[PDB]
Protein backbone atom coordinates (compact mmCIF):
# COMPACT_ATOMS: atom_id res chain seq x y z
CA UNK A 1 0.00 0.00 0.00
CA UNK A 2 0.72 3.70 -0.28
CA UNK A 3 0.77 6.32 2.65
CA UNK A 4 -2.69 8.43 2.92
CA UNK A 5 -1.77 11.88 1.53
CA UNK A 6 -4.01 15.16 1.74
CA UNK A 7 -2.62 18.14 -0.78
CA UNK A 8 -2.53 21.62 0.41
CA UNK A 9 -5.83 23.71 -0.50
CA UNK A 10 -3.15 26.20 -1.29
CA UNK A 11 -1.87 24.70 -4.05
CA UNK A 12 -5.07 24.50 -6.03
CA UNK A 13 -4.94 25.42 -9.63
CA UNK A 14 -6.63 28.86 -11.12
CA UNK A 15 -9.24 27.87 -13.61
CA UNK A 16 -11.80 25.57 -14.82
CA UNK A 17 -10.62 22.85 -12.22
CA UNK A 18 -9.79 24.72 -9.58
CA UNK A 19 -13.16 26.25 -9.55
CA UNK A 20 -14.97 22.94 -9.90
CA UNK A 21 -12.96 21.05 -7.03
CA UNK A 22 -14.40 24.02 -4.80
CA UNK A 23 -17.78 23.44 -5.67
CA UNK A 24 -16.77 19.38 -5.35
CA UNK A 25 -15.93 19.99 -1.79
CA UNK A 26 -19.27 21.69 -0.90
CA UNK A 27 -21.28 19.36 -2.02
CA UNK A 28 -19.66 16.65 -0.19
CA UNK A 29 -20.13 18.61 2.82
CA UNK A 30 -23.29 19.87 2.47
CA UNK A 31 -25.30 17.94 0.36
CA UNK A 32 -28.72 17.89 1.52
CA UNK A 33 -29.09 21.65 1.14
CA UNK A 34 -26.76 21.58 -2.13
CA UNK A 35 -28.27 18.65 -4.48
CA UNK A 36 -31.92 18.21 -2.76
CA UNK A 37 -33.34 16.57 -5.77
CA UNK A 38 -31.28 13.81 -4.94
CA UNK A 39 -31.06 13.80 -1.26
CA UNK A 40 -33.70 12.12 0.68
CA UNK A 41 -32.65 11.89 4.17
CA UNK A 42 -30.32 14.40 6.66
CA UNK A 43 -27.05 12.92 5.46
CA UNK A 44 -23.83 14.97 4.06
CA UNK A 45 -21.26 12.34 2.77
CA UNK A 46 -19.05 13.83 4.79
CA UNK A 47 -21.25 12.35 7.98
CA UNK A 48 -18.97 9.10 7.13
CA UNK A 49 -16.36 10.21 5.12
CA UNK A 50 -15.39 12.90 7.31
CA UNK A 51 -12.50 15.05 7.24
CA UNK A 52 -9.70 17.33 8.99
CA UNK A 53 -9.78 21.51 8.28
CA UNK A 54 -13.08 21.42 5.73
CA UNK A 55 -11.66 18.85 3.29
CA UNK A 56 -13.80 15.56 3.01
CA UNK A 57 -12.77 12.05 2.70
CA UNK A 58 -9.62 12.24 4.22
CA UNK A 59 -9.58 10.24 7.60
CA UNK A 60 -8.20 6.56 7.60
CA UNK A 61 -10.35 3.92 8.16
CA UNK A 62 -13.82 6.25 7.45
CA UNK A 63 -13.17 5.18 3.79
CA UNK A 64 -11.27 8.23 2.78
CA UNK A 65 -11.67 9.48 -0.74
CA UNK A 66 -7.76 10.28 -1.21
CA UNK A 67 -6.56 7.42 -3.99
CA UNK A 68 -9.77 6.14 -4.39
CA UNK A 69 -10.29 7.32 -8.26
CA UNK A 70 -7.28 4.66 -9.25
CA UNK A 71 -9.08 1.89 -7.81
CA UNK A 72 -12.56 2.25 -10.38
CA UNK A 73 -13.48 0.68 -12.59
CA UNK A 74 -14.14 -2.56 -9.88
CA UNK A 75 -16.07 -5.53 -10.10
CA UNK A 76 -19.50 -5.07 -7.64
CA UNK A 77 -21.07 -7.80 -6.27
CA UNK A 78 -23.88 -5.57 -5.96
CA UNK A 79 -24.46 -5.04 -9.61
CA UNK A 80 -22.85 -8.50 -10.73
CA UNK A 81 -20.46 -6.42 -13.17
CA UNK A 82 -17.80 -3.72 -13.05
CA UNK A 83 -18.55 -0.11 -12.22
CA UNK A 84 -17.34 2.96 -12.60
CA UNK A 85 -16.80 5.49 -9.55
CA UNK A 86 -19.42 7.88 -10.59
CA UNK A 87 -21.88 4.31 -9.99
CA UNK A 88 -20.52 4.08 -6.68
CA UNK A 89 -21.35 7.43 -5.84
CA UNK A 90 -25.01 7.06 -7.17
CA UNK A 91 -25.06 3.87 -5.32
CA UNK A 92 -24.32 6.08 -2.13
CA UNK A 93 -27.04 8.81 -3.37
CA UNK A 94 -29.47 6.28 -2.69
CA UNK A 95 -28.82 3.77 -0.15
CA UNK A 96 -26.70 6.46 2.84
CA UNK A 97 -28.58 9.10 1.19
CA UNK A 98 -31.87 7.48 0.87
CA UNK A 99 -32.10 9.61 -2.53
CA UNK A 100 -31.32 8.85 -6.21
CA UNK A 101 -28.31 8.80 -8.34
CA UNK A 102 -27.21 11.77 -10.12
CA UNK A 103 -26.86 11.33 -14.09
CA UNK A 104 -23.56 10.21 -14.62
CA UNK A 105 -22.77 13.33 -16.72
CA UNK A 106 -24.22 16.16 -14.45
CA UNK A 107 -22.24 18.86 -13.57
CA UNK A 108 -22.38 18.07 -9.74
CA UNK A 109 -21.32 14.77 -10.07
CA UNK A 110 -18.49 15.99 -12.18
CA UNK A 111 -17.31 18.12 -9.71
CA UNK A 112 -17.45 15.77 -7.01
CA UNK A 113 -15.07 13.29 -9.38
CA UNK A 114 -12.83 16.60 -9.81
CA UNK A 115 -12.52 17.01 -5.75
CA UNK A 116 -11.74 13.34 -5.63
CA UNK A 117 -9.36 13.28 -8.35
CA UNK A 118 -7.56 16.13 -6.54
CA UNK A 119 -7.38 14.25 -3.22
CA UNK A 120 -5.82 11.62 -5.23
CA UNK A 121 -2.90 13.53 -6.30
CA UNK A 122 -0.17 11.90 -6.54
CA UNK A 123 -1.42 8.20 -6.35
CA UNK A 124 -0.46 5.77 -8.54
CA UNK A 125 -3.25 4.13 -10.57
CA UNK A 126 -4.35 0.37 -9.13
CA UNK A 127 -2.15 1.33 -5.55
CA UNK A 128 -4.04 0.84 -2.10
CA UNK A 129 -4.16 3.63 0.38
CA UNK A 130 -3.30 3.00 3.39
CA UNK A 131 -6.73 3.31 5.62
CA UNK A 132 -9.06 3.11 2.82
CA UNK A 133 -12.16 1.50 3.30
CA UNK A 134 -13.83 1.15 6.48
CA UNK A 135 -12.20 -2.06 8.44
CA UNK A 136 -14.97 -4.31 9.60
CA UNK A 137 -15.01 -5.54 12.99
CA UNK A 138 -16.31 -8.91 13.80
CA UNK A 139 -16.54 -10.61 16.81
CA UNK A 140 -17.32 -14.47 17.59
CA UNK A 141 -20.49 -14.07 19.88
CA UNK A 142 -23.96 -12.33 18.59
CA UNK A 143 -23.64 -8.44 19.40
CA UNK A 144 -25.52 -7.53 23.01
CA UNK A 145 -28.35 -5.01 22.34
CA UNK A 146 -29.03 -4.44 26.04
CA UNK A 147 -25.16 -4.12 26.87
CA UNK A 148 -25.42 -1.71 23.73
CA UNK A 149 -27.96 0.38 24.88
CA UNK A 150 -26.69 1.24 28.25
CA UNK A 151 -23.32 2.07 26.22
CA UNK A 152 -25.27 4.08 23.79
CA UNK A 153 -26.66 6.08 26.98
CA UNK A 154 -23.46 6.44 28.55
CA UNK A 155 -21.13 7.24 25.38
CA UNK A 156 -23.29 8.04 22.56
CA UNK A 157 -26.49 9.52 23.84
CA UNK A 158 -25.22 13.20 24.10
CA UNK A 159 -24.65 13.55 20.59
CA UNK A 160 -26.22 11.38 18.66
CA UNK A 161 -30.03 11.69 20.78
CA UNK A 162 -32.24 9.51 23.07
CA UNK A 163 -34.79 8.82 19.87
CA UNK A 164 -31.13 8.80 17.39
CA UNK A 165 -32.52 12.09 16.33
CA UNK A 166 -29.45 13.78 16.05
CA UNK A 167 -28.22 17.27 16.62
CA UNK A 168 -28.91 20.13 14.52
CA UNK A 169 -26.90 23.26 14.26
CA UNK A 170 -27.94 26.90 13.76
CA UNK A 171 -27.94 26.71 9.80
CA UNK A 172 -30.18 23.32 9.66
CA UNK A 173 -27.68 20.90 8.95
CA UNK A 174 -26.92 18.32 11.18
CA UNK A 175 -23.90 18.64 13.65
CA UNK A 176 -24.40 15.22 14.74
CA UNK A 177 -25.87 12.94 12.37
CA UNK A 178 -29.53 10.61 12.66
CA UNK A 179 -28.50 6.95 13.17
CA UNK A 180 -31.89 5.89 12.69
CA UNK A 181 -35.14 7.29 12.31
CA UNK A 182 -36.82 8.79 8.99
CA UNK A 183 -33.66 10.69 8.31
CA UNK A 184 -31.04 8.53 8.78
CA UNK A 185 -29.53 6.06 6.19
CA UNK A 186 -31.50 2.85 4.63
CA UNK A 187 -31.35 -0.56 5.00
CA UNK A 188 -29.24 -0.61 1.64
CA UNK A 189 -26.47 1.27 2.87
CA UNK A 190 -23.12 -0.49 3.73
CA UNK A 191 -23.65 1.31 7.65
CA UNK A 192 -26.33 -1.07 8.10
CA UNK A 193 -24.42 -3.57 8.39
CA UNK A 194 -23.28 -5.30 11.40
CA UNK A 195 -19.72 -5.62 11.16
CA UNK A 196 -19.27 -2.42 8.93
CA UNK A 197 -21.24 -0.16 11.86
CA UNK A 198 -18.92 -1.51 14.33
CA UNK A 199 -15.92 -1.46 12.62
CA UNK A 200 -16.77 2.32 11.66
CA UNK A 201 -17.43 3.14 15.57
CA UNK A 202 -14.40 1.77 16.82
CA UNK A 203 -12.29 3.68 14.63
CA UNK A 204 -14.19 7.01 14.47
CA UNK A 205 -14.59 6.98 18.43
CA UNK A 206 -10.74 8.01 19.15
CA UNK A 207 -12.36 5.10 22.62
CA UNK A 208 -14.35 1.97 22.94
CA UNK A 209 -13.06 -1.69 23.59
CA UNK A 210 -13.81 -4.23 20.36
CA UNK A 211 -17.38 -5.82 22.62
CA UNK A 212 -18.34 -2.49 23.53
CA UNK A 213 -18.23 -1.41 19.69
CA UNK A 214 -19.84 -4.32 18.42
CA UNK A 215 -22.69 -4.27 21.15
CA UNK A 216 -23.59 -0.73 20.81
CA UNK A 217 -23.61 -1.08 16.95
CA UNK A 218 -25.70 -3.58 17.25
CA UNK A 219 -28.34 -2.09 19.58
CA UNK A 220 -28.10 1.20 16.86
CA UNK A 221 -28.95 -1.17 14.63
CA UNK A 222 -32.32 -2.57 16.15
CA UNK A 223 -34.35 0.61 14.99
CA UNK A 224 -35.67 1.12 12.07
CA UNK A 225 -34.95 3.31 9.16
CA UNK A 226 -36.10 3.65 5.74
CA UNK A 227 -36.59 0.68 3.71
CA UNK A 228 -34.46 -0.06 0.58
C1 LIG B 1 -21.35 6.14 20.87
C2 LIG B 1 -20.35 5.01 20.81
C3 LIG B 1 -21.54 6.56 19.43
C4 LIG B 1 -22.07 5.81 18.29
C5 LIG B 1 -22.57 4.43 18.23
C6 LIG B 1 -21.98 6.76 17.16
N1 LIG B 1 -21.47 7.92 17.50
FE1 LIG B 1 -21.17 9.54 16.22
N2 LIG B 1 -20.83 11.18 14.98
C7 LIG B 1 -20.56 12.43 15.39
C8 LIG B 1 -20.31 13.37 14.26
C9 LIG B 1 -19.95 14.85 14.32
C10 LIG B 1 -20.44 12.50 13.08
C11 LIG B 1 -20.26 12.84 11.65
C12 LIG B 1 -18.90 12.24 11.26
C13 LIG B 1 -17.68 13.00 11.79
O1 LIG B 1 -17.45 14.19 11.43
O2 LIG B 1 -16.89 12.41 12.55
C14 LIG B 1 -20.76 11.17 13.65
C15 LIG B 1 -21.04 10.04 12.79
C16 LIG B 1 -21.55 8.75 13.30
C17 LIG B 1 -22.01 7.67 12.40
C18 LIG B 1 -22.13 7.66 10.90
C19 LIG B 1 -23.23 8.68 10.52
C20 LIG B 1 -24.70 8.31 10.78
O3 LIG B 1 -25.58 9.22 10.84
O4 LIG B 1 -25.06 7.13 10.88
C21 LIG B 1 -22.41 6.58 13.30
C22 LIG B 1 -22.96 5.25 12.94
C23 LIG B 1 -22.13 7.13 14.65
N3 LIG B 1 -21.65 8.37 14.58
C24 LIG B 1 -22.39 6.33 15.83
C25 LIG B 1 -20.53 12.90 16.78
C26 LIG B 1 -20.56 12.00 17.90
C27 LIG B 1 -20.31 12.56 19.25
C28 LIG B 1 -20.13 14.02 19.66
C29 LIG B 1 -18.84 14.33 20.31
C30 LIG B 1 -20.34 11.36 20.11
C31 LIG B 1 -20.16 11.25 21.60
C32 LIG B 1 -20.59 10.26 19.15
N4 LIG B 1 -20.72 10.67 17.88
C33 LIG B 1 -20.71 8.90 19.65
C34 LIG B 1 -21.20 7.85 18.80
C1 LIG C 1 -22.87 6.44 5.96
C2 LIG C 1 -24.36 6.44 6.11
C3 LIG C 1 -22.49 6.98 4.60
C4 LIG C 1 -22.85 8.23 3.92
C5 LIG C 1 -23.76 9.34 4.38
C6 LIG C 1 -22.14 8.14 2.62
N1 LIG C 1 -21.41 7.04 2.51
FE1 LIG C 1 -20.15 6.56 0.93
N2 LIG C 1 -19.64 4.78 1.90
C7 LIG C 1 -20.10 4.35 3.07
C8 LIG C 1 -19.58 3.02 3.48
C9 LIG C 1 -19.88 2.23 4.73
C10 LIG C 1 -18.73 2.65 2.35
C11 LIG C 1 -17.93 1.39 2.17
C12 LIG C 1 -16.52 1.58 2.67
C13 LIG C 1 -15.66 0.38 2.30
O1 LIG C 1 -15.17 -0.32 3.20
O2 LIG C 1 -15.46 0.15 1.07
C14 LIG C 1 -18.85 3.81 1.44
C15 LIG C 1 -18.10 3.82 0.20
C16 LIG C 1 -18.08 4.97 -0.70
C17 LIG C 1 -17.20 4.93 -1.88
C18 LIG C 1 -16.27 3.84 -2.27
C19 LIG C 1 -14.97 4.06 -1.48
C20 LIG C 1 -13.91 3.03 -1.83
O3 LIG C 1 -12.82 3.04 -1.23
O4 LIG C 1 -14.12 2.20 -2.73
C21 LIG C 1 -17.46 6.23 -2.53
C22 LIG C 1 -16.87 6.78 -3.79
C23 LIG C 1 -18.46 6.86 -1.62
N3 LIG C 1 -18.80 6.09 -0.60
C24 LIG C 1 -19.01 8.16 -1.93
C25 LIG C 1 -20.01 8.80 -1.12
C26 LIG C 1 -20.50 10.12 -1.52
C27 LIG C 1 -20.09 10.89 -2.71
C28 LIG C 1 -21.48 10.43 -0.48
C29 LIG C 1 -22.36 11.65 -0.35
C30 LIG C 1 -23.26 11.64 -1.57
C31 LIG C 1 -21.43 9.26 0.41
N4 LIG C 1 -20.57 8.35 -0.01
C32 LIG C 1 -22.24 9.22 1.63
C33 LIG C 1 -20.99 5.05 3.97
C34 LIG C 1 -21.58 6.34 3.62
Amino acid sequence: TVALTVPAAALLPDGALGESIVRGRRYLSDTPAQLPDFVGNGLACRHCHPGRDGEVGTEANAAPFVGVVGRFPQYSARHGRLITLEQRIGDCFERSLNGRALALDHPALIDMLAYMSWLSQGVPVGAVVAGHGIPTLTLEREPDGVHGEALYQARCLACHGADGSGTLDADGRYLFPPLWGPRSFNTGAGMNRQATAAGFIKHKMPSLSDEEAWDVAGFVLTHPRPLF
